[PDB]
RNA sequence: UUGUCCUCCCGGGCAUCGCCGGGCAGCUACGCCGCAGCCGAUAAGGCCUGAAAGCAUCUAAGGCCGAAGCGGCCCCCGAA
């Protein structure tokens, strides 16, 4: 193991709520709902204050990158419901 | 229609079916009719999200496309 143990936290801002239920996670924002399974085993799900927590024991290489992946995936869908994303394309 | 025999005529036997021409039915080909391009998952490869590794990155977790190849539609045998 890398270290004892692994928390990453996200930052919930005020107007996106984010629940949890056993390994799927819902975050709901003024332009819509996002949902999505967030499995490795281990790795533990969490609301605690105004952050979500991944959290793990004694973890590894690889459960580490999958934490900080994890924890990007859940910023994203904050991002994505509280302003949302556009792409540019040239023909 | 040739040779021969039944005496001759008609009518017949044999000579590869005596030989030659034609020939329906049947069998045949050199004849004629019939043989789907659509779904599903993939290989090489082309991409999205994304950290390990504050950046980057098609890969580590996750996702989308992608072969005359693979599975189904189709045909034949099939209640030991």
């Amino acid at each position: 193991p890398v270290d004892a143990w692994i928390r990453e936290e996200v930052e919930i801002p005020e107007g996106v709520e984010v629940t949890v239920e056993g390994y799927k996670v819902k975050v709901k924002g003024p332009k819509g709902e996002l949902e999505r399974e967030f499995f490795w085993p281990g790795i533990q799900i969490f609301t605690e204050d105004g952050n979500v927590v991944i959290y793990k024991d004694f973890p590894r290489r690889k459960d580490v990158a999958i934490a900080r992946t994890f924890a990007a995936h859940i910023r994203n869908m904050i991002k994505g419901v509280t302003e949302g994303f556009t792409y540019k394309l040239k023909v």
